[PDB]
Order: structure tokens, then C-alpha cells, then sequence
């Protein structure tokens, strides 16, 4: 499915080369712009665990998740992400616990050690 091709075909947008964080670009947005350190990002999302299951989706609140990009408001792999990604462009991420929860893991939902797939869609960004 989904998860299983950007492992295998997506492509590493780390600095570090480590492959931490792959993606595969699923619709094209607009133009060449994308945001900037410190912009109001507004995304849809959905997110899925390695045993299958969907664990949160923006998508079934009726309502866009919303951060300040580069901030550390969100987890490693969504601010080097988002940043790569145009308005209107939906995006596949897969992303190893190094650029997410890690060891650690978030309770209740996030087992320690998860790699995470996402969906994701920039609505739009703004200074
Ligand atoms: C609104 C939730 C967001 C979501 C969406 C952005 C990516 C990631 C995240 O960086 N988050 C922030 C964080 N600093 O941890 C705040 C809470 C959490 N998650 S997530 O989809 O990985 C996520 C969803 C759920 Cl239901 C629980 C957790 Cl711990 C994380």
C-alpha cells in the first residue's frame, strides 16, 4: 500500500542523508514557493502506524492542524517536511522514530521505536 511504496520509492530529504525521513510527492501544488521559517502553516493530515492502523487524521476533526513552521512545535520529520512542500501539494512521508517520537514513544497512541506514515496536504502558509 501507501506506506509500503514511499519506504521502497520515496525519495530522502534529510540533510543528513540518513534516510529518516522519505517522501514521495502525490499531487503538485502551486508555483516554486515554499514557507518560511517562523510562517502560520495550515495542513490536513492523516496518520498511520506500522501495524496498519490509522491513529489520527485532521481530516475527521473538520478542521486544518495549525503550526509555526521550523519552531520545534512539531516533530523533526513535519518541520524539515512541510518546509519541502508548495501550497496546494499532498505529500507522502514515512519517518523513523529518529525524526518523530523515538525510544520514548507519546502515550497512549505512539509506540516507542514507530516509524510513521503520513499523509499530508499544505493549505496554505502565511507570515
Ligand atoms: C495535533 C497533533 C500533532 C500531530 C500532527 C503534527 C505531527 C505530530 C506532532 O508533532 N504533534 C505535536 C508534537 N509536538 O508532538 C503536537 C501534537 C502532535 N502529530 S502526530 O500526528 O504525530 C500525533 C497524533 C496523535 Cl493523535 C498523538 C500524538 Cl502524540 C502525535
Amino acid at each position: 500500500g501507501a506506506p509500503a511504496t514511499v519506504t521502497e520509492q520515496g525519495e530522502d530529504i534529510t540533510s543528513k542523508k540518513d534516510r529518516g525521513v522519505l517522501k514521495i510527492v502525490k499531487r503538485v501544488g502551486n508555483g516554486e514557493e515554499t514557507p518560511m521559517i517562523g510562517d502560520k502553516v495550515y495542513v490536513h493530515y492523516k496518520g498511520k502506524l506500522s501495524n496498519g492502523k490509522k491513529f489520527d487524521s485532521s481530516h475527521d476533526r473538520n478542521e486544518p492542524f495549525v503550526f509555526s513552521l521550523g519552531k520545534g512545535q512539531v516533530i523533526k520529520a513535519w518541520d524539515i517536511g512541510v518546509a519541502t512542500m508548495k501550497k496546494g501539494e499532498i505529500a507522502h512521508l514515512l519517518i523513523k522514530p529518529e525524526y518523530a517520537y523515538g525510544s520514548a514513544g507519546s502515550l497512549p497512541k505512539i509506540p516507542s521505536n514507530a516509524t510513521l506514515f503520513f499523509e499530508i496536504e499544505l493549505l496554505d502558509f502565511k507570515g
